[PDB]
């Protein structure tokens, strides 16, 4: 019980081994989903999908993505209580842009149709800038997914849970395993969540970061 | 909020109108820098730099990146107490990889020479996959920065501060203003941090997100 | 008249006599009520009441206020088509403050209860400042009434109507005749509206104003 | 023929101004014309205006946006032109003589008696206020608000955005422009220009109490 | 200038129900109202009275404390008026006060001889003893003199263009305590806020009402 | 010229009246108006007045000046008009009704409810005296003195001379006019007229205790 | 009560207000009449008459003389116990001279016929000087009356009574009211006699007389 | 207080012969001066002067006025102890009117300048009425002198002294001998005072006065 978020930031770490017997409570499982849902994103475009594998059969399917050049990650994926796959939309399409603004409307953010149209115009200006002008909407959406991941990592830490972000996995394999390409998504980061085991000596190591003198300019 | 982080996630929003007379305390200024510094990143590569503008002359320089299409963002850059520019490295050089491992060593993460070397090899395994195999290191590093942004936005919300993530600025202009190109960095996101004014009306709107039924698959 | 309003400002004048046979159309009569209603006021507190006299009997009641020392204004009050009495609330009571914000809420200006509450709070702060700290709530509310008068005079001119503000009337008499003080109001300005009589030469006298060299400072 | 009612139904208080949108030279001349040609009791014109259009000028006015009112600073800096409305602090004889002489020079009086009669007629009213009621200061401040009401509807009709600000420190503002010594005090600040795409209020319906409450027809 | 039209003033004054706290008395009006309190006549010129004039915010607040309890409806009138007057009567007609009054009349030069002064004293003491010894009446007798003063005061301040209201609805015990009156030998009787009515006072515009002379007056 | 403090400082108790100087018909009406329009608690008006102006009249009043108050006879006889101030002996319901009904007839009540409330308001105070304190007799008496005070100042302001007399036999006066049965009792006699050149109190200076003693300022 | 006539002279004064309830005793009433009777006068000529009013009806008749300028003297005459009017004869007639000497003869003052006739002649010596030579008997008699008044004022003062000599009355009115002209008299001074009222102003004032250095010469 | 003054009135008589060996004591001589001084007079105007002869030379000067036709009075004037000449003013001058009121003021009879001024007005009224309206101010003043005489004769009788009022002298001679005319006085009555001689048989004669039936009307 605190408001001490910096203590959380200084105490969390990348979990290198989970205790396969320590599970998220029902409520914690609810919270982590809420964290995924409520992350911010450019223009609130929410260009993403999440898979939460919580069953042995589920994590097993996710785990298959580690099979080739990534076997050293398999254990982490199988031992954690919950395993989240962060996926990005493969394209930013009119239908999604409409869905977003229509949801904002249903949530009651526009007092007039003029306000709604101004919101929609603003969003579409940005999105067109990426798909049409810059042709970088793929990496634009991926960046939003990573923003979500940063949010999530701190969020689960604050809940007392352990996690580790994994980029080492065959995305082509994982995508196919869940039919993501057909559905319009591509997997980007996998985050197993649970509690560390006693074999995780990373839990007892000092945190390390480059000094502000290097990474920070005050102006 | 090292506990009830979900309430924080439900209560935060993008501020548009900052009160320019409500500064961060010296304690808070230090904490935000700590959040920047302690963000996770793939292999703890920390491929980033931050500019924190807190003086009027400093904020005005950042604000120049908001000319043209982004004039509406200028006020938030000017009136917020502190303005953070998130920058990514332009290329993952060997020297940066050496610097990260040497720092992990100074901080006491490796009880022996071989533990260090193992860590180094393991980091370069990933670095080379991006630098050599995929040729996507620029994007790879920019995603680390967004993870940082995500971590930051939640952190500052937990500290009771108001913020907004701004993509609406001219990165070219900003880079030139701070000589980032020659320094090896490029700006990606600007985040004004401070306290909202009584006129920041986004504070009176409910949050809107897509339902889980759409964005979440449980297995 | 939307657009060439300056010409309108330079055509209008303070009518000295009205043609008693020229009446506002039913449409014009609505317009003028809209003008009264939709005037701005500090915090939209709308601290006012209007009597619009349009019948022989109604006008004669208002004209009583012109019966002693102000008989030079009696004819304007009797011959004009519609005579409007502008009245200030005699106190900014809690009920009114509540009435105002409930109306804004009904009109859809508040997305959340937090928004309604913040608007209520802010308005109450200002009201209390005038009643309690400054003890100038009467002058404050009378000023909003005069703001309304200004808006009104220009407004009816743009409609092609003649009008004149009258301060030469007995407000004690006029109040008593309508029971204004017991209702929590008091009369401030009377404004006859209609069309000027052929005898009113002033309709084509040159406008006279102090030069800007005297009254305006540009910086 | 207007359509002035639509102007009244479409206008609102702009809270955020686009700092890059300026009045045209012609628009800027017209707002001064509006200020100047506003009505006032006996045409006493008991006022002074400051119009700030430079960044130095608006910054000076903006000092008054301090303490509880810092939230108003940004309006005053971003808007194209910021108008400060000021009332005279006392109705002096010299001003009453100035007005009537200006009317005379403008040819409002066919004869010397017309001038004299106008002068006495104004003094009848002036004296009610400064001798009998001793409220001349409040009386003049009211004329200034009349002007403000005139102005707000004027600029809306020109297609310009605005907002009337009472949340500023009049003492600071008066001192910054040395108004007390000059015989004036500031009352309302009206930033004028074009609203930002992010102006919240432009996205909100207007709200007024219904006529059933505020209007009595007889 | 014009003759004093006092009846005109009687016909215009009224009991003010709402005061404007922005409209203060002038400093000359302040001194004059105190002269009115002083120069009121009284039986035998016995001046059995004390006056509290509250002009400050702290001052009016102390007085307004008397309006708590069953008289909260009088509190606002006591806070909003420029000046508030508390009329108090003496608790006893003591020899000391009799002596004080007769000596003041001497110092003011009303007596040409000791024989004039002594007769004046004897006359006053007769009346006083009749009330305090014989009739057992003195408190009421003195209270009447204070009410006479109030009547003089109400008409007076009206003539000066001021608004006032006589208030009997207040807690005398409390008011006395607040000012340690019992000890000083006085008790509070009437409170009179003085100043100017606000536009909230609709009573200022109401016709005056009085029973017709045909009921209250016998000519003979 | 209306300066009422000047009146206060100039008025005094007249001991000797000029029997040849009468009030004008208009002054007689005016003093009646003063009696009538005096203020009183809740406007309860708990009083009756006898105005003796004939030789026969004043003499009937003068009878109350006997025994110890023989020196007051001449004042009552020599004055133009002699006012006897009387209080009700009891505040009865019928009088309370009469007052409120009169206020109603005079148009002081916008609604039947306003009238009812005025009634309750008065009875709130009446009952505090009638039922609780049991001091209504004295309460009304005090209203009469208020009237006396108002009257003394008024007639002085009219330029008339007067004196408040308590030195008379009230029982005798009451019996002479049948007051007890009518429901009243006499409290104060005030002769009104003009002083004779042998009214020497007119040559004495006024004397009051100093404010230093009688006034607390806060 | 021992005789101290100078005390009486120093204590007496003109009473202005009489107590109407204080009467002379029957004995005092005889005594004041004895005073009037036994006053000296030149040659014992006694050229006088006295009205003594003791009834309300009586004094009212005398008080009529106090009108116009002298109405202020009415209350004295009405309030006093006894009011005395001193009247002088209007001519010295032979019948009166005869009456006086016959009275002296009846009272036993003359031892011989010569004595009586000598006294008669001697009185006429003086009487004729006045009514024949100087032609001033009117004044001469009126002087005797004033002599009587001086005797009287001091006498009643010695009796413990208060009084005042009134010249302020209309003699013509008083004369007519009593049919004095026809009777051969005229009124000169009125002296109310009785007891002062507690409100007699003059009773509390010091006597004032000019100093002897001014009024007296010693040789 | 209640002294037996009537007895004095009934015992006094007009001395016909004085005992030249009997003198007033110094105290008696002070007293009679007081009697002269303290006499009342109309408006206290005190229109008089007194010469008191008590020496052989002084009495002889007064006695010159008895030469010629009045030698029958010579012995009284020479044999008495003190001889008082009563003189009236020849004119009531503003100067005297002023002296009187100023003396009343010095004696402290006036509480305020208002009182003094009224008294001075009242007196001047009366004075003017005599000197101007009636033209009888000589007689008016002479009457006051007689009043004084009457008061004196009873006064001195009460002191146990003998006296006699004398009119039979030559006032022209008496005036001349004391330069009275230039001083503004004229002599009116001479009153020798002392003790009668054994030879004055008149001391024991019955007193004679007309009956009240003739001289007094009671109403
Ligand atoms: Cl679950
Ligand atoms: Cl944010
Ligand atoms: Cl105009
Ligand atoms: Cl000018
Ligand atoms: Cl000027
Ligand atoms: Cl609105
Ligand atoms: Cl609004
Ligand atoms: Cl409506
Ligand atoms: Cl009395
Ligand atoms: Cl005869
Ligand atoms: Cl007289
Ligand atoms: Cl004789
Ligand atoms: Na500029
Ligand atoms: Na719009
Ligand atoms: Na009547
Ligand atoms: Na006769």
């Amino acid at each position: 019980n605190a408001m001490d978020i910096v203590s959380v930031a200084l105490q969390r770490y990348s979990t290198k081994a989970f205790d396969p017997s320590k599970k998220l409570t029902a409520e914690e499982a609810d919270k982590i989903k809420t964290l995924l849902q409520y992350s911010p994103s450019s223009t609130n475009s929410q260009p993403w999908h999440f898979i939460v594998a919580s069953t042995e059969e589920g994590k097993a399917r996710v785990a298959k993505s580690a099979a080739g050049n990534y076997t050293f990650n398999e254990r982490k994926m199988l031992d954690a209580s919950h395993v989240v796959v962060f996926c990005a939309k493969t394209a930013m399409d009119d239908a999604w842009l409409e869905r977003v603004v229509d949801q904002e409307d249903a949530d009651g953010r526009f007092a007039t149709p003029e306000a709604k149209a101004a919101n929609d115009k603003g969003r579409r200006f940005f999105a067109d800038m990426h798909r049409v002008s810059l042709k970088d909407d793929h990496q634009w959406m991926a960046k939003q997914v990573y923003l979500n991941v940063g949010n999530f990592l701190l969020g689960v830490a604050a809940m007392g849970l352990d996690a580790v972000p994994i980029e080492g996995f065959d995305a082509e394999v994982l995508d196919a395993e869940f039919g993501l390409k057909e559905k319009g998504y591509t997997s980007l980061v996998v985050v197993p969540v649970g509690h560390h085991s006693v074999e995780d000596f990373n839990a007892g190591l000092p945190k390390s970061r480059l000094p502000l003198e290097t990474t920070l300019t005050e102006v």
